[PDB]
């Protein structure tokens, strides 16, 4: 009972084959994944938005009272404020007051992948970064924006007294696995597990997402 499973020989081979066609692999929940996107899961590649979006949607479907927005959520919120994201929640067929958590993947400066976690139960908003400098101006803004989102989306019933925290997490050994670590932090958060994974667990994530894609995991 760990969270990211080890693939069996048939499933791992299905991944190798799809990675070698270096073709559409999936079109569900309005996410088309090609071999092109699938290959960003290949060893040492930058995970693209589409893979992030797949994984968010998988977390949503596999976690009660949980929303996990795609990377474009935070970009619209940042650039346009609450008004630019005002229908996003309703499109999820739920109300913010009925949630345990909201996950927001954050693409800082086209490259750096980080995570926001709004815990409605714990009444915290966390910034989780695997290539973390400590608190900075960007992390403060994220936290501030995510707080404004809670306050707005809830018609000002909740969020104003949330703890704005910088949540420690496992630090990546390299400068390209941000994406996978966001995914690792999301899965672990969604299970209320401590962020105590290591780099070997992160490499298995790559194979896992690839498996979920190939086995049409979004039902």
């Amino acid at each position: 009972g760990s969270l990211v499973p080890e693939l069996n020989e048939k499933d791992d081979d299905q991944v190798q084959k799809a990675l070698a066609s270096r073709t559409q692999l999936m079109n569900r929940d309005n996410i088309e994944i090609t071999v092109r996107d699938f290959k960003t899961l290949a060893p040492r590649r930058w995970l693209n938005d589409t893979i992030i979006e797949f994984f968010m949607k998988y977390i949503e479907k596999s976690t009660p009272n949980t929303v996990a927005f795609n990377s474009f959520f935070y970009t619209n919120l940042s650039e346009r404020g609450y008004q630019g994201v005002r229908r996003w929640m309703k499109r999820k067929k739920t109300q913010i007051d009925k949630l345990d958590k909201i996950f927001t993947p954050i693409n800082l400066n086209q490259s750096h992948w980080a995570l926001g976690i709004i815990d409605l139960k714990k009444k915290t908003i966390g910034y989780v970064d695997s290539l973390s400098n400590g608190p900075n101006a960007m992390s403060f803004a994220i936290l501030t924006d995510l707080q404004k989102y809670v306050m707005e989306e809830s018609k000002h019933t909740i969020g104003e007294d949330f703890d704005l925290i910088h949540l420690d997490c496992p630090q990546q050994p390299n400068g390209y696995d941000c994406g996978i670590y966001v995914c690792m932090n999301t899965l672990y958060g969604s299970a209320d597990a401590p962020l105590d994974f290591d780099y070997k667990d992160a490499i298995r994530m790559r194979r896992f997402i690839a498996h979920l894609i190939l086995t049409d995991a979004l039902k």
